[PDB]
């Protein structure tokens, strides 16, 4: 039962995940990975990305990365830094 992608008529995944190969979301290497459909820069962010947020208040790092570190949240941070 595809949620997502060619076998779903291009439906994409809800809170920006992944879509597998196989019609799928998630946000996992399974999903995010090899064979990814659409929306594979769930764990991306920023300038780089279309100035996207990261979901879960995640911080976007200086490189484009989401995460709660302060190699995410301080020095550079893109967005969701507090």
């Amino acid at each position: 039962a595809p949620e997502c992608g060619e076998r779903a008529s291009g439906k994409r995944c809800p809170n920006g995940k992944c879509c597998s190969q196989w019609g799928y979301c998630g946000t996992t290497d399974n999903y995010c990975g090899q064979g990814c459909q659409s929306q594979c820069d769930y764990w991306r962010c920023g300038r780089d990305f279309g100035g996207r947020l990261c979901e879960e208040d995640m911080c976007c790092s200086k490189y484009g990365w989401c995460g709660y570190s302060d190699d995410h949240c301080e020095d550079g941070c893109q967005s969701q830094c507090d």
